[PDB]
């Protein structure tokens, strides 16, 4: 056997890859989002990782380099870019942070609320406040994936449903259609496991970007940010998370994790972001695969906050 | 002036901070649906920080008795769990901020109750103190007079008990029940006893000052996240986005908090605070206050 492979020599890397490898095959006991045509394309067996240290480290193992729409993660997104312009008080009248009424940023009723506080008397003037935030932590304009995005916009009827029920009771600050315009073309707004690893690092960091050296967001905002992960950001999951993993945490449909550890007191001592993908997704909507490889990383790691 | 007083630190600016928050317990009110609280001092308000090595602050009324209420919660929960097991638990009750309810919940605390280990509401209760005793070294003082007028009245957790019982959630008889969760909530305490119960769950359960694991770490870390994502009542939310550090009230105005180790207090500390006069939410009106600050200055949010 002339050609075969090396038998060898603690290693973060190593152990993603034989995470990844064993996570894998359980995606067969989920699906692919469903109420968004466009997403049940996508094959279901992927699962990817990146995590990133604030001195530049970077590893990765599976499908971490492919994109997807960020999907619910980016409400995490608006709603700081929205504390960020109008100020974290002018936000809490309009919005919860428990986990007619306000609603929570993290569910579709508080999204659609924060989307038509943006500012900007237009949904392109909005979606550029957006952007421009967006290129301040990934360094970059984001690509709107428009397949996915027409394909939200024509079968919406449940977030027109709760936008005009909004715009009813008086927590919508713009026209309806304005407002759908802008939630869903963040929700379309493409990432990699690697961009979410940095917003990550830089909310763990409370709001200070490691790789630039500035602050990004207010530290204020980067806590409440983690706050509503860690509370609300798992969906219908976000107890079991807390008590399982305890790592702050947010979830899309399209199978995207976001997740971040703080600095505390081997390995990612300095903190860290992560960035998961894993399109097949569980009954809570959590990524099924993904949430498996976390709670094992946070296991073995004893990454939680508590 | 021949006499006089003295011209110019965690523990003065602890001092400084009870009589700057003290008088703001004119907002809120003790708690009424309890005849035997609703006759408390209302502008009380002390507290207890204790460190691992021994290290103790306390400032104002620290050192007053009071109930426990739904403090208790979270001990019986724990208890619960160290007798039947946590897959066991977390089959009748939920974690989420027939269906199982949450266990810092009225609904989800009568189901634990239900299930601690006994066949009567005596050998339940005794289990609970006596893991009550390991915790914070002595057996507790039972306010008798708080639970004959909680237990006269108790029509909402009959009410809810009965609910229980018809849906298959409660593992014991419904006066039984009733009487297991009326006792531990009327477990006396002061701040500091709270505070050591809060600096052993800061420590994942390991009593830092006897030596030796008294809870398992599991079980200890999570009454932990079911005390950042509940503990507050309607405000734990509010209380994680600007606060940041594990904690649960009681309508008797007790507020148990804690901080991992993660200056001041780089090694961790329990937290007991007391204020009786409670807000809108029901959490301590001057306590959280008193809370919010300290952990604003001393940067404590685990996040
Ligand atoms: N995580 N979320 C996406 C949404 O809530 C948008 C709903 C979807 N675009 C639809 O309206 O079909
Ligand atoms: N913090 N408390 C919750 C309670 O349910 C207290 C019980 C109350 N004494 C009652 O009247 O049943």
């Amino acid at each position: 056997a002339m050609k075969e492979l090396i038998k060898e020599h603690i290693n973060p890397a190593l152990q993603l890859h034989d995470w990844v490898e064993y996570y894998r095959p359980f995606a067969a006991n989920g699906q692919s989002a469903n109420y968004i045509p466009a997403l049940g394309k996508v094959n279901d067996s992927q699962l990817g990782i990146c995590v990133l240290e604030p001195d530049g480290t970077m590893i990765h193992a599976g499908d971490w380099n492919v994109s997807f729409t960020m999907q619910s993660i980016s409400k995490v997104i608006s709603f700081i870019a929205a504390c960020m312009s109008r100020g974290i008080p002018y936000v809490l009248d309009r919005v919860d942070v428990e986990p007619g009424k306000p609603f929570n940023p993290m569910i579709n009723a508080g999204a659609l609320t924060i989307a038509s506080i943006l500012p900007g008397e237009s949904a392109y003037e909005k979606l550029e406040f957006l952007y421009s935030v967006m290129e301040t932590l990934i360094g970059k304009r984001p690509r709107i994936h428009e397949e996915v995005f027409r394909s939200e916009w024509e079968t919406a009827h449940r977030n027109r449903a709760l936008a005009y029920y909004l715009k009813e009771t008086n927590f919508l600050e713009a026209e309806v259609e304005e407002t759908l315009e802008v939630y869903l073309k963040q929700c379309a707004m493409e990432s990699t496991t690697e961009d979410i690893a940095l917003i990550g690092l830089i909310l763990a960091h409370d709001g200070y970007h490691p790789i630039r050296h500035e602050q990004v967001i207010p530290k204020d905002v980067a806590k409440l940010a983690k706050a509503l992960m860690l509370t609300c950001g798992m969906y219908n999951a976000s107890g079991k998370y807390a008590a399982f993993v305890g790592v702050p945490a947010k979830s899309g449909v399209s199978g995207g994790i976001m997740a971040l550890v703080p600095p505390s007191a081997q390995p990612f001592q300095s903190g860290c972001g992560i960035g998961i993908y894993g399109p097949a997704i569980d009954e809570y909507g959590n990524s099924l695969t993904g949430g498996m490889l976390l709670k094992h990383m946070a296991q073995e790691w004893e990454l939680s906050i508590f």
